């Protein structure tokens, strides 16, 4: 029982938060 394949720079590297904070511009409130 283990996840997080070795492939790619997986492990932490995983990033994907383009929006957040900016959402207050592309669609404020």
């Amino acid at each position: 029982h283990s996840q997080g394949t070795f492939t790619s720079d997986y492990s932490k590297y995983l990033d994907s938060r383009r929006a957040q904070d900016f959402v207050q511009w592309l669609m404020n409130t």
